[PDB]
């Protein structure tokens, strides 16, 4: 089998360069396109997505590090990654997502129903690993390792989705865009069209671990046990359960700290959410004898006037989840350690990042004015895809304009048509936020746009 | 004399944390609110010094890394800063900037013309060193050898200051805000009202060795030798060097790439810049036998359409830097490994460096519309400046009101008038480019603002 360090591309270094294969990783990212767009990119709407990529970065890195030297994990210390791949795992984990986030998501998804779908977490693939002009036709030309650590999702789109979730009440005087998002989000996975890209990073392993590792559940009773739903995969790489649990608990802590400080959640909104399960803090606080760790103490400390007093608390418990990460083994029937092994919170402490993470999608992700605004980017991001598609030669610019030729090239028929509308599915995600309404305001809005 | 990775206050790390104390300089400075204000930041206007800063630290750690294992500098690899330090050193050297950059600068330095002056890299120190409210008074507390680090030039404003360059000829019909800015740029020092600061960064060193490192030039012949000019600041220490080395190298080739991309430098302006002295290029080529490094091979790749033919060619000149990264003794007396010792490039490619970076300067930095719009920003900061220092009770917000009032506690006269305004200018120069505008039209701008 293939080795990690291995790319799909050959690009050896110079012996000028003793910096190892997962440092060139982290410095072709950090110098290419794909994450320098994560400043134009806000996840939220305050705090951009490379702010958040910075942050989770930090996080495991720390997690790393934690795990380095507990003995208690001594018999894993080997296949621990190092800092610079796990900072370019998770420096690249949202570079995918589209314009609008979720509703650039759920919008491109609808336009590609029958061609394929869209998923952020799957464009983080193809981007990194064919769209980026870092090389020719391979992306950033990662490591395989890498590649395996954004890979939160080994199931292709087919495999997972389940059309019928897409069912949707017929209206004739609905305008294309109108629907309820919810029912066309598309399955976490990879999309069909970069299997190639999976191959290779499937290639290093044997066919048995394959299977073992790219297992799939179907989750029953979201709602109702009939309501349709789509198939989740169920394992991560090692690498990748390090980023995940970073990237969970910026969510829960960081995005609560920036809530705090809009005013989203107020110290009622934290007594009525834990107005039970005050042992969620106080039961800890016990075991690990903190006093800051009780529920009243650290309330006050989180709702206090001076900003000290709430940055230390957010802090105090940033870093009680990254001394409480845990490396056990996967119920996958894999024996390789990168697909075995699992990084996560202890028991108790991840009751209290998901309720705190539940209060936050409670207030501000499914807050009105928030939901509002996604909508917004899914009409705009419709009306802009169906408009590119429908003369895709006037309007787009002549490089992607030959990617389209290239992509239908040796195909005729449906499959021309998917892979064509693949590319301008690969235009408008890598638009960043302020670029697609350009972009719109140019085609649509009466008194906008400019020929420069 | 005082340990390297002492802190002003003393804040102790709990057992269960073996990270070192640079680590824990870099993870405060991620979750900082003045690290997270680097987004809503441009140093050009596209990149934002998020961005830049995220570069610099790249190639600071490459430098540190080629530098750690050349074996021509192995005496001096125990004086080298960790991975930790020097990210956390190049992640904040432009923390201090002000908004709209230098035209922000030049008019937070006009209005505190009686009262210490202003200038980006003190303020870095200031914030790092008191004003962010990691901590009650001491900022983010860092270690004395990460203030060290962003101590770019380790003189006051007043021992520096020849304020016969701020004469202006006399105009009755000028508003406040219109005067030449170049004639009124500080010298690049540390504000006098933050001695205590450098007091502690310093009381780790001999007296004698502060007296020689602080030592200082009078430059002379700008156009005329008698035209009056600021004193400079001669010597910053190791980590310093290594910061301000990647800080120029992204400067260099990093607004340069982003030059070429939005067309602001043509072949033709690189062939005309380059009409004399191609052997910049070339000579190199033969010492290091690079036919890469052929004037017209690199020319005709940084000038191509293919997006992978130029950052082939920026990373190549990238590389090129970082490889040729050289660590002699500056020309102080010092004894002191870490304010004798400097990092710089070879002579050569310093030339090659310098002579891509005055192109820079000449199409990009002193473009005619990019002076336009600094000086919007100088008459922006000035007016809002006035307004907040007419009435700062009436408009600032409670707790920069309280900072004002403590800051005059003690003092009267003229003292308590300059430590205030001390307090609108932190205020001022710590406003992203977006809240300064904002902030402008809520005052002055006719049907703009809310009281939300
Ligand atoms: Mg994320
Ligand atoms: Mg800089």
């Amino acid at each position: 089998m293939g080795s990690l360090e291995q790319r799909r591309l050959e690009q050896d270094k110079r012996p000028d360069d003793v910096r190892d294969e997962y440092d060139r990783d982290e410095a072709r990212l950090i110098h290419s396109a794909a994450f320098r767009r994560l400043q134009s990119k806000t996840q939220v709407l305050y705090r951009t997505r490379l702010t958040h990529s910075m942050e989770v970065a930090q996080i495991g890195r720390g997690i790393v590090q934690y795990l380095s030297k507990n003995k208690k994990f001594a018999e894993y210390h080997e296949h621990l990654p190092n800092t610079s791949l796990i900072t370019a795992i998770c420096l690249a984990h949202d570079i995918g997502h589209p314009p609008f986030g979720h509703g650039g998501e759920v919008a491109l998804n609808y336009c590609m129903r029958e061609h394929g779908g869209f998923e952020g977490n799957g464009q983080t693939l193809r981007i990194l690993g064919k769209l980026d002009k870092y090389t020719g036709e391979h992306g950033l030309n990662p490591t395989r390792r890498m590649l395996l650590g954004i890979l939160k999702y080994p199931v292709a789109y087919s495999e997972l989705v389940n059309e019928k979730a897409y069912e949707q009440v017929p209206d004739k005087n609905a305008p294309y865009w109108l629907f309820e998002a919810r029912m066309q989000k598309p399955p976490k996975c990879y999309h069909d069209c970069d299997q190639e890209i999976v191959d290779f990073i499937f290639d290093g392993f044997a066919r048995e671990e394959l299977a073992k590792f790219t297992q799939t559940e179907q989750p029953i009773d979201k709602d109702e046990p009939e309501k349709p739903l789509h198939k989740k995969s169920l394992y991560k790489s090692l690498d990748c359960t390090i980023m995940n649990l970073a990237d969970n608990i910026s969510y829960s802590l960081h995005d609560f700290e920036d809530a705090l400080s809009l005013g989203m959640i107020t110290q009622r909104h934290w007594r009525e959410h834990f107005e039970g399960k005050e042992a969620l803090f106080n039961d800890l606080a016990k075991q690990l004898v903190r006093n800051d760790l009780n529920f009243d103490l650290i309330t006050v400390n989180l709702f206090h006037k001076e900003s000290h007093c709430r940055k230390e608390a957010i802090g105090s418990l940033v870093n009680l989840m990254i001394t409480n990460a845990i490396i056990e083994k996967n119920q996958s029937g894999c024996e390789n350690p990168l697909l075995s092994l699992e990084v996560k919170l202890a028991p108790q402490i991840e009751k209290l990042r998901q309720h705190i993470f539940d209060l936050v999608c409670e207030q501000v992700i499914f807050d009105e004015n928030v939901q509002q605004l996604e909508f917004k980017g899914q009409k705009l991001v419709i009306e802009l895809f169906q408009t590119l598609a429908k003369d895709p030669n006037r309007f787009l610019p002549k490089p992607t304009r030959e990617r389209l030729k290239k992509a239908g090239e040796g195909l005729e028929g449906e499959h021309k048509k998917s892979a064509q509308l693949r590319v301008i599915c690969d235009f408008v995600s890598g638009m960043t936020d302020d670029y697609a309404t350009k972009f719109y305001e140019k085609l649509f809005t009466p008194s906008k746009g400019s020929i420069f």
